[PDB]
């Protein structure tokens, strides 16, 4: 399984910002053939950032419409992402569940669009600090996943990612081996709902806090293939933490 | 007062089909000075858009997020919109407040946000079929107007953008003389809350169904400056709407 290492600048960023770490993420020679390095910038900031990282690196955007082309005011379509040839889409990031209303039956219906249009999906999930606290974790990954899984074509255009709530800001922190058994639970929901076969090929990301200081402890574990870093990625020691997975 | 026309794209366009139009659009001499004519595509064709249009020609955004820079995936902060230099914004299109539920709360909030990063607005509002229909445009209108108006300090840079729900659907059209009556209700709450100067220089677009035929019949109207124009605006005949109001 390839590893997946995608930075999430999330709402961050100015032009003469991105042309430095740009140029800094450049400075490190992968081969893109064996590891798969992703970048998501912010909506206007896409075309800046695509023609300063060297195409080694690929570059999706933090979000697509449920709905094609029309009557949309603020919302960019899988129908434009894939003319203008964004590559990957993230879906249901929490901090969108959260802020915004999104909702299983959105990211469904975003999930499809994507695919229609042949984008590659980094779709993001992971239960509450409450729910875990419920003993209800499987329980949500499998009513998470189970809202979209069933429209997976290709297990290698879509890839998981799990965002441990449970620990979004409380000093808690996922160690790299609690993390690993929802993984390994996910992939197992997984194995289920589609077949041996799929659940080990598809990829499945960490969503908690990454950085230099785990990043290999964590794409060590048995089924956890990369992350989708947050602010460790707007550092040009990011290089580090890619490197971890090389 | 100076006349203000925008073609709001929405979710529409490809690289191609916007080099084209941008084209026929360029043909057209306006003044800058004494006429505004602003354009708004899609986020991730803002800078495909911009290079391709000419100075005489406004862009601008569809939305502008709510939040600062910060974690906020999928959103475009005020701040980085400052740092593109992106001078017009739209906000609280009725389809963000539909199927997004955006509220005078965002509204607001986001006014003051664009302000704060010297952008330029052109804030929507208006009633439903229902709140028409009981009688109650105005008693609407002006809380969606005293919500936001105040934040207001230069009367040049925020335009005011009155849209018929009532009709926009339901098969009917408002006519000129019905669309100048709300029009001139707007203008006295903005006076009666910033003083006869400001609410007598601020604009307030139609944003109807506006297209070749009826320009005229709104613009004439002593209480409309130009008009949020919609799907027209994809056409190459949106020249001729700018040319009612030069």
């Amino acid at each position: 399984r390839k590893y997946f290492v995608a930075a999430n600048w999330k709402c961050n960023g100015t032009l003469e910002s991105i042309k430095s770490l740009t140029n800094s993420f450049n400075n490190l020679d992968f081969d893109p053939s064996k590891l798969d390095v992703v970048v998501f910038p912010v909506s206007v900031h896409y075309d800046h950032t695509r023609k300063l990282l060297q195409s080694k690196f690929s570059t999706g955007i933090q979000n697509v419409s449920k709905f094609g082309n029309g009557s949309y005011t603020g919302e960019v379509s899988a129908e434009i992402a894939k003319d203008l040839n964004i590559e990957y889409v993230i879906i249901g990031h929490f901090e969108r569940r959260k802020y915004f209303h999104e909702t299983d039956e959105d990211v469904r219906e975003k999930l499809q669009a994507s695919l229609k249009n042949n984008l590659k999906a980094v779709v993001c999930f992971g239960e509450s600090l409450e729910q875990r606290e419920q003993n209800k974790t499987i329980e949500v990954i499998t009513k998470q996943v189970k809202a979209f899984v069933d429209l997976i074509d290709n297990f290698d255009n879509v890839i998981l990612v799990y965002e441990p709530l449970w620990a979004i800001g409380t000093g808690k922190t996922a160690t790299p081996e609690q993390a690993q058994l929802v993984h390994k639970e996910i992939r197992k929901i997984v194995k289920d709902t589609c077949g041996e076969k799929q659940a080990n090929q598809i990829r499945i990301l960490y969503g908690g806090s990454v950085n230099t200081e785990n990043c290999s402890s964590l794409i060590q574990q048995e089924d956890i293939d990369g992350f989708l870093v947050g602010n460790a990625s707007l550092k040009e020691s990011f290089v580090d933490i890619i490197k971890s997975a090389m």
